[PDB]
């Protein structure tokens, strides 16, 4: 093993810098900044020196294993231009931890998390003017790692590329969910608890079917009893009165088929800290959900992820019926409290160990 | 707007310097590529561009391409064979076009005219025909591949894609030992294990590595509470045995959603049915069915099937700490050899059948 080292960065600035977009009309993942991080690896020579250089197309051998066998993984985190014009990262160490565990499970080569994070900070610092001047926009950071092995054997790659992209993004509009148990996102003994690209390609067909029935996202069901696991690429929370008449924030447990979201983590830590209601990592079925609905026990349902922070759910289509979820008719008080909190930390209105300053 | 590319529109740019062909006896699968490739671009705004045959070159991809982020990708595998009469043949290539088409739909990649793709492939092989080995134990592997090149990071149906085809000469019983650990699952009901989407393969690298450091060559993929035997590496699985009712039987798992429908598998079932010499069954097979059969000396042969190897006999399985011996090689292996001999006779034109296409 070894690692590229940030003290070795080679930097090659763009000649012609691009005009920044309007913060208030930005579609996610659509606009990229001026520069990118690339680092090459080979089993023969190990990790090359890291480059920050102008955003450009990748030159890949058409046999590259990323293209044939989905030898690939990614992350997603954000930079925030704070109320004090200071640029913060949020919980970035948790993303480095996750990206490392993904690399191991993908058989891609390991790296030093601290060195990566310090390369990412130099990238953002170079393009810091792309970090939106706005309190409802951010800069999305997309570390990506791919096998570039030029041979068609299914095997651990002997060549790889780690690269990082920057994209400015903007922004409740509740969501409707499509729940069809014929599709299964992830299985025990599979990779659904890692952020490996192979888990996502198989979802596009279900998403299209979702939009065809006028839903915005897929509710991922699992098992004979139709456990509700995730919502699109978001963790799922239920705020309700449970079977014993207690107020509870519940979310599926990490038993292999749930991606351990940073946002999910932060929300559980906030809820534990507040001490106002029971906080439960536990199994939730559609029948638990509908039984609770025809007893008025449900308050809120929402998804969580880095992109939206929190995403309220208003309806589920299941077995030919639209099932109303009273999230918006209950405020949504919890959802909004969580958003305000996380936003406060992110933009440095509130001071906490969750952010790092550039 | 343009719904399919057409072979009639092919644009050909030959390489200026041709590479030296390898020796067909020292070939490692998928490491040597020929002089030329086929590339066809697509966009949602204009549809399919014209197909190009041009020199093997690196792809220039937007770093946001969805193939790289969300495994919006699929592939195929088929072979060209230089016959005993020196005519070049493809084997069942319309089945590969059909399977690629079905995969594309499940991936949400754009559809294409299957006949047009095959004609472009034929024209690529023709240009590179001297790469088709002068050997009856070697052949030319054809790797059609189809990727999303959508440059935006949203998870969604791609608005840009690339279809490309690589060629790779590949060389020539060497039995395999299998690592069977129920902790890894290849595919599951409600997933995509019945299509050749690249998403299914990247998950398997960890298990394959664990096989190799327990000194096995391949993974035996187990499924479910009862440890169904499903597939071996990237091959379908066959068991030749006396079954529970005491009948000689060739058995292979059914296509219930977790099995890739191999062209080789289909061909072997068709041959077995035509011979009519024993029972042929698409049926569940568990580790307990296997170990019980072995204790009773009822197993004759176990082998994998797939385009690259044709048939790959199994000699041992490591399971729950012990090595379980499979007596394939002590039984000839008669059936495995007869299948290989029949398929290769068809592929290399020793026997004329409509499973092959000349040129």
């Amino acid at each position: 093993v070894g690692t590229f080292k940030a003290k070795d960065l080679i930097v090659t600035p763009a000649e012609i810098l691009k005009e920044k977009p309007d913060p208030n009309n930005l579609v996610f993942g659509t606009v990229f900044t001026d520069h990118m991080l690339t680092v090459e690896w080979s089993s023969e020579f190990g990790w090359e020196k890291p480059h920050i250089k102008p955003l450009q197309n990748l030159s890949l051998h058409p046999g590259s294993s990323a293209l044939h066998y989905a030898v690939e993984l990614f992350e997603g985190l954000k930079a925030f231009r704070g109320v004090d014009n200071k640029i913060r990262l949020f919980q970035p160490n948790l993303n480095m931890d996750r990206m490392y565990r993904s690399a191991v499970r993908a058989t891609l080569p390991v790296f030093d998390k601290e060195e990566l994070l310090e390369c990412i900070q130099q990238l953002v610092k170079l393009d810091q003017e792309w970090v939106p001047y706005s309190t409802s926009a951010s800069l999305y950071i997309r570390p990506t790692f791919i096998g570039t092995e030029p041979s068609l054997g299914v095997k651990k790659p002997t060549k790889a590329l780690l690269f990082v992209l920057l994209s400015p993004v903007g922004p409740f509009n509740p969501v409707s969910l499509w729940a069809n148990p014929k599709y299964v996102r992830a299985w025990k003994g599979g990779t659904g608890d890692c952020k490996m690209g192979g888990n996502y390609g198989s979802s596009l067909f279900a998403q299209c079917e979702a939009v065809d029935n006028g839903c915005q996202q897929v509710l991922w069901l699992y098992g004979e009893d139709h456990q509700i696991t995730e919502v699109g690429t978001m963790n799922l929370f239920l705020y309700w009165i449970n079977e014993d008449g207690e107020e509870e924030l519940a979310t599926p447990p990490l038993d292999g088929i749930i991606l351990p979201g940073v946002t999910r983590r932060c929300i559980l830590d906030l809820a534990h800290q507040w001490g106002e209601f029971k906080v439960s990592e536990r199994y939730l079925t559609m029948d638990d959900l509908t039984t609770a609905l025809e007893g008025n026990r449900v308050r809120e349902m929402f998804g969580s992820g880095t992109a939206c922070v929190v995403c309220p759910v208003s309806d589920i289509l299941y077995k030919g019926e639209t099932i109303h979820i009273p999230t918006m008719e209950n405020g949504p008080k919890l959802a909004s409290r969580i958003l305000s909190k996380l936003t406060d930390i992110q933009y440095g209105r509130e001071e906490r160990d969750w952010t790092i300053v550039l």
